[PDB]
């Protein structure tokens, strides 16, 4: 009836009057690897701190916080087990086999609890089942990922082996020509770290715009005239519009669009210049729903939903403990 | 009728061909290979014979003089003043050429200044520049450059996400390649339908062993997938084309790749070689997959999903789709890749005619389809050729 949802240098929680959803136990892990094709009920310890192998940073902080929290089940929820039915197609790089078969590297995708949430809140709001909907989700925020879900099921999504790749963000380069990296090294001499640095703390809005990580500013710095903070949010568009393509040609076809996100939930020049001409697709934006950023902002005439669904990833955590532990 | 020669001088390569213009029809054709290296051969071959000599060839200002001695000494040529125009492909022109260039001082300069970018080619290409100049000093020459094509290209499709300064102050932006090719399909489609290129929205796929797809509107490139080398983009034969940039960081940290291997693990050893573990030719990765070898069959499968990928990021840039062209090794041959490739694109009103793909006709699409898929072999020396004759001798 009342469950929390943990977070763990930090502690984010919330405790929620469940299933109502009324309000500042489950617990959100970054990587899941493949042995985790949902949320566990917690041995589950062990597989968790092990797969820090790959999420060393944030695995273990959220497994030994799973520790510390007796006689209340708790649930491990990972941002990447919404991802793990995507194909092999849309999962191995192109890389020699030996790098996926002995080291684990493939696309794994992460906000996997948010468009999990955002998705199945958007069919509840049309009133049919998700898997009849061909839906790509924008999670927008200083991290952004998009992601494709069809029948149901997720079939693609942006970020790869980690949470830098994918579209542009707010200091992550996202996708770049990767023979950037190896010239990178052999002109000045970058080591691993500061290569690593480089495409996570100093690209994106921030790298791009040189004035902020934060879009608000920089969309600010261009109204004020500023020529690279301009250029950085059409980028910023270009990037998510591209990688939509890719999906909606995997798809083949779209029948709802999902932004979410501090920036998907409230940025309607971001949403304008992500859905700028598309009637070949049947989709178009509403000016006025658009600027109050109405759940559904698709012209009248237009042929594909566009919704602006605000993400509750403790809430859908909240659902998830519910459904492992207390059912 | 002028007798135009194109010319392209890899590291040890060197290939020719010698074109009747304006017509395109083709004298002779050959490739010099090993140059310096034991094992060097010389094979030259014309419509009816072919010739063939393992023989030393020391530098390239011997191939470039055994190429020359044999035109006559074959009776291809009645002198060497019979030629017109050499026409060179040159890899990178940054961002100074927007188009072919007459070779000046100032051109073959500026295409070592570029140096900078492809290493290996552009020294080598401003090597054949300069050896024609002074073994045929009469002739004129044109470079024609393979990033030229995408100079049409805007700021937000060619700026890469990283701090300003790494494209202000190292030139580090997409590029791309295959413009050539790119150009001439392009073209060529507009004429074989009648209809002029700023009137439609192509995509045109260049399947080889390099890969590279390219949306052109309007009659421009307007992007294309190769970006800052032309190891990117699409999945191709032996180049991963594009990952995830942090798997290189972490290869460096756990395996201690030098920059140099990094490059080979892109370039040589990934593509449809590092899935399929079979091979980097198309053909033979096929026969292992229907062989039941898995990873030869999900290397092709991935391959065309790639593809489709880039084709919908395009697609949905230009807003819809008039014409997909298939070229290069892989395009113009393989009806299945082909097939694979355009399956489920009822959402673009795109569907193929199953007895046209499979002879690979010029035109492949269904007979209700509201897009043109046209299957064109791509010809990078007549494209060269007529800059030459556009550049060089302008009557
Ligand atoms: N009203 C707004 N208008 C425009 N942009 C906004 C607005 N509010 C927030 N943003 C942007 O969105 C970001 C907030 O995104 P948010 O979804 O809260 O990130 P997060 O979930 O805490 N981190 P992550 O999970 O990695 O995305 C801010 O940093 C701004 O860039
Ligand atoms: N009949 C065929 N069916 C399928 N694939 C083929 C066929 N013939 C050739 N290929 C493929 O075509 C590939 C390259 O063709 P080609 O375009 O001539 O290469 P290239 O011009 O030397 N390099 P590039 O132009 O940069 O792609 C080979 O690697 C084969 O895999
Ligand atoms: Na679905
Ligand atoms: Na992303
Ligand atoms: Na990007
Ligand atoms: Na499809
Ligand atoms: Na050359
Ligand atoms: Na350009
Ligand atoms: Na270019
Ligand atoms: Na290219
Ligand atoms: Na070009
Ligand atoms: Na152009
Ligand atoms: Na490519
Ligand atoms: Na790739
Ligand atoms: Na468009
Ligand atoms: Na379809």
């Amino acid at each position: 009836y009342k469950i929390m949802a943990i977070n763990a240098s930090s502690l984010k929680f919330q405790l929620l009057n469940m299933p109502q959803g009324a309000l500042q136990v489950g617990h959100r892990v970054a990587h899941g690897g493949e042995r985790f094709k949902d949320a566990a009920l917690v041995d589950t310890l062990r597989e968790i701190e092990r797969l820090a192998e790959l999420a060393p940073l944030h695995n273990p902080v959220n497994a030994l916080g799973i520790r510390l929290f007796p006689a209340v089940p708790a649930v491990a929820v990972f941002d990447t087990a919404f991802h793990q039915t995507l194909a092999p197609e849309a999962w191995l790089y192109p890389l020699p086999w030996r790098y996926y078969a002995e080291l684990g590297i493939r696309r794994y995708g992460f906000h996997g609890t948010s468009h999990h949430y955002v998705s199945s809140a958007l069919a509840e709001k049309l009133g049919v089942p998700l898997s009849a909907l061909r839906v790509v989700s924008c999670h927008l925020g200083n991290g952004c990922s998009v992601c494709a879900i069809k029948g149901g099921q997720s079939v693609n999504t942006s970020m790869g082996f980690t949470p830098q790749s994918g579209v542009m963000m707010g200091t992550r380069s996202g996708d770049i020509d990767p023979s950037i990296l190896p010239w990178l090294v052999e002109k000045e001499g970058k080591s691993a770290q500061q290569l690593s640095q480089l495409l996570n703390n100093e690209s994106g809005l921030l790298g791009v715009s040189g004035v902020s990580s934060d879009y608000r500013d920089v969309e600010q710095a261009a109204d004020a005239g500023n020529e690279r903070a301009a250029l950085a949010l059409s980028l910023f568009a270009e990037r998510i519009r591209a990688t939509i393509g890719s999906y909606i040609m995997q798809m083949g076809g779209l029948d709802a669009l999902i932004f979410t996100g501090g920036i998907g939930e409230n940025s309607a020049r971001a949403r304008a210049a992500i859905c700028r001409n598309l009637h070949f697709l049947g989709l178009a934006l509403d000016d006025e729903k658009n600027q109050r950023s109405a759940t559904f902002i698709q012209a009248d005439n237009a042929l594909v939903k566009v919704a602006v669904i605000n993400t509750n990833e403790e809430l859908m955590i909240a659902r998830d403990v519910m459904r492992l532990a207390l059912p």
